[PDB]
């Protein structure tokens, strides 16, 4: 098993901002409640 664990990190709280410059925007205005 020991071979590149799961891709790049696993985070995915304080990770939030780490994607925020990415494809965050792209959900967040949807998960949001725009159009």
């Amino acid at each position: 098993s020991k071979k590149e664990k799961k891709k790049g990190p696993e985070k995915t709280d304080e990770y939030l901002l780490a994607r925020f410059k990415g494809d965050g925007v792209k959900y967040k205005a949807k998960l949001i409640g725009i159009d």
